[PDB]
């Protein structure tokens, strides 16, 4: 029996008997141990993939949305709103539907994967596509929630992060201690901040004896945290993190500093390589943005900056089905052949 | 948190200590209690959605593939093959990658959802598109495996059904007994056969006191089990079940008969209605084919054929992200507007 995330960690969340539990049964995702890569195995470095693509709406956002929406409804909210590169919008839409309230999502025109758009569509969210990027959308949405009785459910809402910190809890619960390293993508920066919050809380509770080094990775075309200043024209095929001015900037920096980790850039080429590696070699399909976490691991490995005899946990943020269009970038679909055995056997390379 | 499905039910599966466990941590999916529909609630009827869309590759096929591939490898197989409408192929591809062997998938050109094609592509399967339908693909693929040393992983392989029967096990483990009714879509007929196998087994072992009435449903345009004869030209927007000559025909008929259930048809229009309902009302996004199960429940509720105060479990077979293209037929995507607050507030219907 898979429990609502809010119930699994009720004692560690800002809820009470008065809180309406709006759950689609999120969290408690699998922690898949990885075979390699060989580059890691030879150094006594093993990897685990926290597969967040198996959350109800396909991404880790559900962890924060369940709490955010539940608390909003508790406060009487009739509607919720959020700007998004796709996943937060899909999550807000699904939970709003579950709760029976209105969901308004603002998206950057042309920079949202088809899977995500399809989700906001089908779940019935009121969609607004703006002729601008995510950063513009976020600025606009916050102003919208200041002029109308609509609950803002973007990461700036504390409940989003309190809910997402549970990912750290689950890793420790399963492994018995926090890992030496925890890698994940960084877009608006709420997740890296939530992970660290989770690890610190569990360490204070004594459930984790050690504190992991947080390894955050941004796409080279949208790496404000890496360059040290906002990026006016963020660019990258991993549109989930096509973000130039992260709202949790300070949270990310502190997480990096406090944990002794890093926040670095990986190229779109490196993202595609890791993306293909996970799917073709480990049998795990995550969207490009998520693959950035693995790309980061590959990077530090090749540079000898990951200590031997360590456990590395990767947070694969979203399922690959979120963005099917990118598959054609790492593989080719063979043209159709006649429905005759001969043609099939040849096409299958069995002749 | 999720153990390999093979381990969870090791004692009830055809495995031993020498069986290589090829797992992506499948099974143990959530059983979501549905809010309605209203017609059900009025009769005290409760519905639960076994969300198979949360399996590693997004469909229930993983249940069968983990066993089929594990046993294939145990037999020394270097490759597996299967004809598919999309999901079985995606599953085979992912597990093949996991095990490190070859996966050959035969698909009907033009009739496999975008999400599914992306999966077989990215996971590295050797793809063959035939200018014919699924039925043709299965016929040709079986011939292939009768000649070549490639293990067939289609539902005709008994291991697929043994793996898939575990879904019934899980429902009983969680609910405490088998439900009064269990609805699911019927395409090639392997799943309904497997479901019944599972419930009978658990009932014989005393784990379940009752036996559910199996409710299978087919798309009106591809309903050979409803018409009583093979459908030469199956057609439906729910391409997953665009099948005219189910391989497990007798298995389906026997499950229907023995359980005291039925196998009826639902129109594409009714499928879209249930598809929209689940996503917009329950917050659950499943592909059209999966929605056929709910359409079937609406059908019987409407005909007053479900006992009041009964428990109904639905197997939502695949995640909606599998087929993003269909979203656009239940909702409209509004055109982009300027990145200005006023344009946004108006577009959001707030002014
Ligand atoms: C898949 C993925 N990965 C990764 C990432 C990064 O994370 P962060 O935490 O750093 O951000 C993302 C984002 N996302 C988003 C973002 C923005 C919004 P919010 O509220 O969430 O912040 C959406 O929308 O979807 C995604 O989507
Ligand atoms: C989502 C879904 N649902 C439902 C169905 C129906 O089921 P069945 O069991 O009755 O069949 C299907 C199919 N599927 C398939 C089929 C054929 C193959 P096999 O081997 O699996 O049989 C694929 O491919 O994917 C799908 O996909």
């Amino acid at each position: 029996m898979r429990p609502p995330l809010i119930e699994r960690y009720r004692n560690l969340l800002p809820v009470s008997e008065k809180t309406p539990v709006i759950s689609l049964l999120e969290g408690s995702t699998p922690l898949i141990p990885l075979k390699g890569p060989e580059e890691a195995r030879k150094k006594g470095i093993r990897l685990y993939a926290k597969y967040e693509g198996l959350n109800p709406t396909g991404s880790f956002k559900d962890r924060g949305m369940t709490l955010a929406v539940s608390k909003a409804v508790e406060g009487g909210a009739q509607a919720v709103a959020c700007a998004s590169t796709g996943n937060t919008a899909a999550s807000a839409a699904a939970y709003a539907a579950r709760a029976g309230i209105l969901a308004i999502v603002v998206l950057p025109a042309g920079y949202v994967a088809l899977g995500k758009v399809a989700q906001s569509l089908v779940h019935g969210a009121r969609i607004v596509q703006v002729e601008g990027n995510f950063d513009d959308a976020l600025r606009l949405t916050q102003k919208l929630t200041e002029a109308f009785p609509v609950a803002l459910v973007n990461s700036v809402n504390p409940h989003r992060l309190e809910g997402q910190k549970t990912l750290a809890f689950e890793v420790v619960d399963e492994l018995g201690d926090a890992p030496h390293y925890h890698a994940l993508p960084v877009g608006n920066a709420g997740n890296i901040t939530a992970h660290w919050m989770g690890y610190k809380a569990y360490h204070a509770l004594g459930k984790a004896k050690r504190l992991p080094r947080m390894l955050g990775f941004q796409a080279a075309g949208a790496a404000p945290l890496v360059l040290g200043r906002p990026v006016e024209r963020p660019e990258t095929l991993a549109t989930a993190i096509r973000i130039g001015n992260p709202a949790s900037w300070q949270g990310a920096v502190r997480a990096k500093e406090e944990s002794g980790g890093v926040i670095e850039a990986v190229t779109d080429e490196e993202i595609l390589f890791a993306y293909r590696y996970l799917a073709r070699e480990e049998g795990i399909f995550c969207e490009p943005a998520s693959a950035a976490a693995m790309a980061g691991v590959f990077k530090l490995l090749r540079e000898g900056r990951l200590e031997p005899e360590s456990t590395v946990v990767l947070t694969l943020t979203g399922h690959g089905l979120k963005d099917p269009a990118t598959a054609e970038r790492v593989a080719e679909l063979p043209p159709p052949v006649p429905a005759r055995l001969e043609a099939v056997a040849a096409a299958a390379g069995l002749l």
